[PDB]
């Protein structure tokens, strides 16, 4: 009768079935972790937005009291740049990157994103009448965009796409570490190069702050480049793959987007909301935080089940249904407040161009395998498809 967290989805595009009873307990419920530790489970949309702006919640997975949802994550110590930091140190870091992630900067990259998407679909269409869309499209689009974002030179695009793929797919754990060391090593060299080279992108922008205000040291700069890739790659890739699967499993919603390409921006917001692939943001209370007449005591864990929060029926009528006309505004698929996704302006435009161009170019797109033989991620990680066999 106590509900374990995290759990696997049964259906790639719905929250795990066991959480259903807890949806009625707003704004706070509770779940049990692998070791019997109980944590708060924020089911209320308004409560979730208020808590995610609260400086008394911490992302510091270095603390002995930080809830590690799995036994496997028990090995989490170094603090990860931006997300693994509290303010003021977190804001100091974010302030240096924010100017690279304006909506104007997002908008300026449309033609570069269009060219990446067009090149990958041209290659996929030329290669044959079927594809594994995760490897052929969903995985390389976001890593190639992050190339353009960071200012990786064209000649290095292949190496970068490959090493970023090993990072996610790494046949062996040794491939994941070699890829990581290879990219950190590579970012090191590219910073020296960009000292004695021109360059547009986040890396040149941070070489500029460095000179102009001593600001990012070279090790910090490498950490920023690494987290940007890691935060930007699988999230975007999994939205492309699971959005596609989901669209193919809802023929009448897919037909409305084919009919009216103008709906695609609204559709991307509704898919972010409905899919909520960044499921289960984790905090610990540093101090007592009240919510109504309930108190989250110092040292107690707080889990934000993105997928349920984005299906709060006091905000979204018929929340478990895909609807292109119902405002998906104020969704928390990119989080909210202190740690709200830095790359969300860019992510939205990648999704709009990737899905918009796929639909335009491949009107016959359909699953090339039965939908229940297609593997998807377990409950303890970013949700999404591991493969997506398609034909057209
Ligand atoms: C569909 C794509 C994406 C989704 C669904 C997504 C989701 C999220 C979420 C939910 C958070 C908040 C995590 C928490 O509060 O615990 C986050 C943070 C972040 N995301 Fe994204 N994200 C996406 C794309 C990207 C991209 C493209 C970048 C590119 C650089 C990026 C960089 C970041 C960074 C740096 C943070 C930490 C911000 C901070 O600590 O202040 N993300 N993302
Ligand atoms: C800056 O640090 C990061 C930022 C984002 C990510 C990717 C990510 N973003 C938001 C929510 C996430 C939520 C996740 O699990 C529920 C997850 O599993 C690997 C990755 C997530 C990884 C990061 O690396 C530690």
């Amino acid at each position: 009768e106590a509900v374990a967290f995290p759990q696997n989805r049964s259906c790639p595009y719905h929250p795990p079935t066991a959480y259903e009873p807890l949806r009625e307990e707003r704004p706070l419920s509770r779940v049990t972790l692998w070791n019997g530790r109980q944590v708060w489970f924020v089911t209320g949309h308004q409560a979730a937005r208020a808590l995610l702006g609260d400086q008394r919640l911490s992302t510091d997975s270095t603390r002995e009291d930080f809830p590690l949802p799995t036994e496997r994550s028990e090995s989490l110590r170094r603090r990860g740049a931006l997300l693994g930091w509290d303010d003021p140190e977190h804001n100091e870091q974010r302030r240096m990157l924010i100017p690279s992630f304006t909506l104007r900067r997002a908008e300026s990259m449309r033609p570069r994103i269009q060219a990446i998407v067009d090149r990958l679909l041209d290659d996929m269409i030329a290669a044959g009448p079927s594809a594994e869309l995760v490897g052929a499209f969903a995985l390389p689009v976001p890593s190639m965009v992050i190339c353009e974002l960071l200012g990786v030179p064209y000649g290095d695009h292949e190496f970068f796409e490959e090493q970023s793929r090993r990072l996610l797919r790494g046949p062996a754990a040794e491939d994941i570490e070699k890829a990581f060391r290879s990219l950190e090593g590579y970012f090191g060299e590219l910073i020296e190069t960009k000292r004695t080279d021109p360059g547009e992108g986040v890396i040149d922008d941070l070489v500029a702050r460095q000179r102009e205000e001593g600001r990012p040291d070279d090790d910090e700069l490498v950490q920023f480049a690494t987290v940007l890739l890691v935060a930007g790659h699988e999230t975007t890739a999994n939205m492309i793959s699971l959005a596609t699967y989901t669209l193919l499993e809802h023929p009448a919603r897919l037909a409305e987007l084919r009919a009216d390409p103008g709906l695609v921006p609204a559709a991307v917001e509704e898919l972010l909301r409905f899919l909520s692939i960044a499921d289960g943001l984790v905090r610990v209370a540093r101090e007592d935080v009240p919510v109504g007449d309930q108190v989250i005591r110092a040292g107690e864990g707080v889990v934000f089940p993105t997928s349920l929060i984005n299906r709060d029926d006091s905000v979204y009528e018929h929340p478990d249904t895909l609807d292109w006309s119902r405002s998906a505004r104020h969704h928390v698929a990119f989080g909210f407040g202190i740690h709200q996704c830095l790359g969300q302006n860019l992510a939205r435009i990648e999704l709009e161009i990737a899905l918009g161009t796929l639909l335009r170019r491949l009107p016959g797109l359909r699953l090339a395998a039965p939908a229940d033989r297609i593997p998807f991620k377990p409950g303890d990680t970013i949700q999404g498809m591991l493969e997506l066999p398609v034909t057209w």
